[PDB]
């Protein structure tokens, strides 16, 4: 009741499904942070390695080497 149950993960994700390709480049990711939440604005250099290691750790992000360039989506089984 502190805080809500979000991870980095359900909000990557979210961010993910939100968009109609259902996939994203890591700078679109940080851009959606960004326009999401103030205080992302604000400071930058903990979030974004967050961020990247749940890209990278999590199974159920999958990096896809797009010709127009990498993109990551989501891949659950
Ligand atoms: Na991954």
């Amino acid at each position: 009741d502190v805080r809500p149950p979000f991870t980095y993960a359900s909000l990557i994700r979210q961010a993910i499904l939100e968009t109609p390709d259902r996939q994203l480049t890591l700078n679109e990711i940080y851009n959606w942070f960004t326009r999401m939440f103030a205080y992302f604005r604000r400071n930058t250099a903990t979030w974004k390695n967050a961020v990247r290691h749940n890209l990278s750790l999590h199974k159920c992000f999958v990096r896809v080497e797009n010709v127009k360039g990498a993109v990551w989506t989501v891949d659950e089984r």
